[PDB]
């Protein structure tokens, strides 16, 4: 079954969206060419730490020995911050965040272009963050997650890129992964209506290329298979009676944080 956040889980699920966000507003300056993703996740851990008095989810996480997952490129996902691993010009990095406050998690992620970025770079960025925004302008009590993950994928590849099967959205709060699972893509296997109070994520990862992905052998980092460049962004978002409403939204959105469907 699904859960039903209540009213005062639902602000504690605020809480927590907010600090995720601001994780992200946070770390934004510091995303610069020669920058180490080492560097990064330290500043990132000493932030949720120190200043929001929270924890990162991902610290222990099946062993992850790192706070928050930095992807570059080819790299798809769960990739491991490294003081060796230096940004350059034109890189294409996800960083992706999710905190524990008061009980209950907040999750997001976006994608960051380091310094002069190639126009692929963007357009692939560009696309991943409209097919999020698409599916969240779907979002309303009584619509099937099917119909979002399949307008998700139809989206993606009119544009000649791919969606990643592998991974998907999911609900969340008192846990980081909770059900339901939303995938990104038409699955016969997705029928879950929606209703007020459920909390869950939407993040896509797109690919320039084919679908298929490869995890390495440090057993953590996933790339693409062809090498071709992914990009991924993610938001939490709460079910409300008329739509829903982005709890990890951020001053760079350009979508609002209360959609509603009603006249
Ligand atoms: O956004 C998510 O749901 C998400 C990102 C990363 C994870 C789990 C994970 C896998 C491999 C290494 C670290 C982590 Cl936190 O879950
Ligand atoms: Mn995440
Ligand atoms: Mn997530
Ligand atoms: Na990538």
């Amino acid at each position: 079954a699904i859960s039903i956040k209540t009213p005062e889980d639902i602000e504690k699920m605020r809480v927590a969206g907010r600090l995720a966000a601001e994780v992200l507003e946070m770390i934004e300056p510091y995303v610069k060419p020669g920058v180490s993703t080492g560097e990064l996740d330290r500043i990132c851990n000493d932030y949720i730490v120190n200043e929001q008095h929270a924890v990162s989810a991902c610290l222990g996480y099946h062993g992850y020995p790192k706070s928050v997952c930095i992807s570059i490129n080819e790299v798809v996902c769960h990739g491991i911050p490294d003081d060796a691993k230096l940004l350059k010009d034109g890189d294409i990095v996800n960083i992706d965040v999710t905190v524990i406050k008061d009980g209950f998690h907040g999750d997001t992620s976006k994608m960051f272009i380091v310094g002069k970025p190639t126009i692929m770079g963007e357009r692939l960025c560009r696309i991943t963050q409209e097919s999020l925004y698409l599916a969240l302008r779907m979002v309303k009590p009584g619509i099937n997650l099917r119909e979002i993950g399949a307008a998700i994928q139809k989206f993606v590849e009119a544009e000649g890129f791919s969606v990643v099967r592998e991974y998907c959205g999911h609900g969340i709060g008192r846990g980081f992964h909770e059900e339901p699972q939303v995938l990104h893509y038409d699955s016969r296997e997705t029928n879950v209506v929606l209703k007020p109070g459920m909390t869950f994520t939407i993040e896509p990862m797109v690919n320039a290329g084919k679908k298929e992905i490869r995890t390495m052998k440090d057993g953590w980092t996933v790339k693409t298979k062809d090498r071709s460049l992914s990009a991924q962004y993610e938001h939490t978002i709460v079910v409300t009676d008329n739509g829903c409403e982005i709890l990890t939204l951020r001053k760079d959105d350009t979508i609002p944080a209360i959609i509603s469907h009603d006249e």
